[PDB]
């Protein structure tokens, strides 16, 4: 208790939430939002955005997916989820702040068909290039031997992506061009931190397959 997370069950931005605050041993209660009938008291944590997630502590809502993942590592400093170097907590929160982009790739891909679906993969493959090749690096992590905050916030590029790719019929993360991104990805997913909070891999197929 005293930590309450408002979340959507298949949503990433919510994953990455639970995933940041079993890092830090928080517990919390979970509170399931119905996005076409939110509760009063989502509205009324999040006035501004009115969406998920939002963490609640002792009353007080933060909003937004990045902004948690911060007010979560400041507020339990043990097990750091970033670095203590200015230089090297900068580098954290370039990538992270490339997730924008990488966000945006995604959803072109998601959302396409045709030729436009393979222009997508396209150009997702060569987003993930660069994050592979200057992100990640020889690196084990993007946190170097454990996950940071980078990590998190590109934990979806396993179970996720790989639902929308089965979805799709069109695989970007493939080992042969992304091997290194690949094997994080794949190392990632079997972290117990993440295989114990993610959603079922049918149901996660289920999801992204009707929403398209
Ligand atoms: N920038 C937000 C994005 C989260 C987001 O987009 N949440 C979606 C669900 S995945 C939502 O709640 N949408 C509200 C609606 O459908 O009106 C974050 O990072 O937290």
């Amino acid at each position: 208790a005293e930590v309450k997370l408002y979340g959507f069950w298949p949503s990433p931005f919510s994953h990455r939430i639970i995933w940041a605050l079993k890092l830090k041993g928080v517990e919390y209660e979970y509170i399931e939002e119905d996005l076409s009938n939110k509760s009063e008291s989502l509205l009324k944590y999040n006035p501004v955005y009115k969406k998920t997630p939002v963490l609640v502590h002792g009353d007080k809502p933060i909003a937004e997916s990045l902004v948690i993942l911060e007010y979560i590592e400041e507020t339990w400093p043990e097990n750091p989820l970033l670095p203590k170097d200015p230089y090297e907590r900068a580098m954290a929160r370039f990538w992270i702040q490339y997730g924008v982009d990488t966000v945006a790739a995604l959803r072109a891909f998601y959302l396409g068909s045709g030729e436009e679906l393979e222009k997508a993969a396209k150009e997702l493959s060569e987003c993930l290039k660069i994050l592979e090749e200057q992100g990640l690096g020889d690196k084990k992590f993007f946190g170097g031997e454990s996950m940071n905050l980078v990590d998190i916030s590109y934990g979806a590029l396993g179970y996720w992506l790989a639902a929308v790719e089965e979805a799709k019929g069109v695989t970007v993360l493939k080992p042969s061009t992304l091997p290194r991104l690949h094997a994080w990805a794949k190392n990632l997913d079997e972290l117990p931190v993440v295989k114990e909070n993610i959603p079922a891999s049918d149901k996660m197929l289920a999801y992204v397959t009707a929403a398209m």
